[PDB]
């Protein structure tokens, strides 16, 4: 095998990669970024976007990661179709293993991402991009005033469908369990919004089936309770998956501090922000921050990460 | 005169307040943004800009935030063009008074901006935009290979010169005093560069003139020494004016913490990122930033400023 060596790595071509890629390379610093095997990141998964500052009409997410790429490749980024399996960040230069070659580099950016689970049910993918999302601060604005419901029992259920109820003319939450596995508040805000509102609770029911039609989801149907086959049919607009996202750090695992999968990056305001606890190794977008996880703060934190990697290469 | 109270106020129309004006209304809380006297912020004063990620060719500082002010008023943003002179933040509702009235408001994000101070010579004015720039991040690739000057004393201009060294075949680094205002690792790297390098150093010199032709700067006049009227004529391809920002937060001292004149926000990575030391009053963009001072980082955290606002408006 090969080993290339690069004064800059990225690793991720999703929103924060391809913006450090476009500051690090107007910066001079001749960055190389691996794509992964998700060419393109999870943006590449969904169809209209209108959240992108500064694009008001007609985006989705797979044009946006084109202009992305064309950006990158117009300041010669070197850009690698490769996915890293190993790595070792406890030796300099960090070394890491793709399966086209290793690469050793003297500052890291990882910008791996924090892709979204699905049901894996055939008539949920039939309607991705068409009524199923997983993404409701993305999303929720198409379904104003319409019936929504959302599926999952963690922090990231209760959370969309806390913040649906604002959009929503209902929220229909369906979960298995006959309870929901959420941090304190949000539960009371949960419960507040059952009794005086907008959120209708459906414990105890798996999802069956999405229905719809030629132009999108217009049903889905549940069943069971404590002991029955009971089957309830929703009308419904829109579905929003919220089971849960998959940090892409399982590389990383006893070589970086990682804080329920996601890295740890020092943050403040006093620069170093995407640091995270090995010196030279820093992260952007999904994979440090399980709170905002949207494009536009990817690639904010992919511009910290270029510019943070310049100057500790530089020695400040 | 007249009050009007909005659940969210957003102060500023550059990057972070539109993108927080766009991130509020699609989650249906009818911001309401004040311009400021500068629509559209301190984009409108550069030419063209290369490192709005996706955005490859073709754009300028005007053309994005017409982009901008196009996308929040899509989701039915109330704009009005005001400027506020004076606050009351420890009362509830906020109460902020501009010249064409009070606003008061639940949570307010403020994105008021760090404007950049000129030298103020006509000279100077001729070539903004064509050869003179405040932003070596920004602009400093265009010059990559080419000979360049910095003027300035304290922090920024050492930052700006270290960072330019990379780019610059030299940069030339223009102060009156003979020394520098800088942090010690900045003159550590400065003293490093030149003695083994790139960076010239021009202590007890004024900057006189700038000259240059009907495509942009050519040089630059300096003058003086500890005791004379000596006179330089330097050949370089722009010039970086390095003097300092200006955080437009004289209207909030005393009521919320500043560092140094920039708000300071929680950061970190559990949430609630952009809010200041009051509870409700969230900042976002170059007024609490004083290390990245990007329009997509500015645009980043005026996201993260909207969803804060959301979830503390809704109780979480
Ligand atoms: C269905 C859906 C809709 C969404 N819609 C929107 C929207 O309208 N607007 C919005 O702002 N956000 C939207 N989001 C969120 C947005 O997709 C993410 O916030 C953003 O994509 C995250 O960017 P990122 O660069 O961190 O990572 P990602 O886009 O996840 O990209 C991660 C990159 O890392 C690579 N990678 C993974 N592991 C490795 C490895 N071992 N080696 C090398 N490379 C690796 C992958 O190939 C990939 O390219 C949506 C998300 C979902 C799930
Ligand atoms: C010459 C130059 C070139 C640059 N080029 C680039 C570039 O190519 N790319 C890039 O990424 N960045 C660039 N930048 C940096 C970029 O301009 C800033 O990072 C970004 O504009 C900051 O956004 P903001 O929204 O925080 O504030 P600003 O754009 O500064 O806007 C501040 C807003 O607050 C308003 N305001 C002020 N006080 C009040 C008040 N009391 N009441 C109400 N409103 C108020 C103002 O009217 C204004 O609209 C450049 C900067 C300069 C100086």
């Amino acid at each position: 095998g090969t080993t290339k060596h690069s004064k800059l790595l990225i690793l991720g071509s999703g929103p924060a990669g391809y913006t450090a890629a476009v500051y690090a390379a107007r910066a001079n610093l001749q960055p190389v970024l691996i794509t992964g095997m998700e060419k393109g990141g999870q943006l590449t998964t969904t169809t209209e976007v209108e959240n992108w500052p500064g694009d008001p009409n007609d985006l989705t997410g797979p044009l946006l990661m084109e202009r992305m790429h064309e950006h990158a490749t117009k300041f010669e980024t070197e850009i690698i179709f490769d996915h890293i399996n190993k790595v070792d960040l406890q030796n300099r230069p960090f070394r890491l293993n793709g399966d086209n070659g290793e690469y050793t580099c003297d500052a890291l950016i990882i910008a791996t991402g924090a892709s979204a689970r699905y049901l894996g049910l055939p008539s949920e993918e039939a309607f991705k991009g068409r009524g199923v999302s997983a993404c409701a601060t993305s999303d929720g604005f198409f379904y104003r005033n319409q019936k929504v419901a959302v599926i999952g029992g963690g922090n990231t259920a209760v959370e969309e469908a806390l913040y649906l109820s604002n959009i929503a003319s209902e929220v229909h939450l369906i979960h298995r369990r006959d309870g929901f596995r959420a941090e304190k508040i949000l539960i009371k805000r949960l419960m507040d919004k059952v009794e005086n509102g907008n959120i209708i609770l459906h414990t105890n029911r798996t999802l069956e089936e999405v229905t719809g039609d030629q132009m999108g989801v217009t049903g889905v149907r549940l069943r069971d309770t404590q002991n029955s086959d009971n089957i309830e049919s929703l009308d419904v607009a829109g579905l929003f998956v919220a089971i849960g996202h998959s940090p892409n750090t399982a590389i990383f695992e006893g070589q970086l501090e990682l804080e329920n999968g996601y890295i740890k990056v020092q943050s403040g305001i006093h620069g170093n922000a995407t640091q995270t606890s090995i010196p030279g190794v820093f992260a952007a977008g999904d994979v440090m921050d399980h709170i905002y996880r949207q494009a536009i703060t990817s690639a904010g934190t992919g511009c910290m990460a270029a510019l943070d990697a310049e100057r500790y290469l530089d020695g400040l």
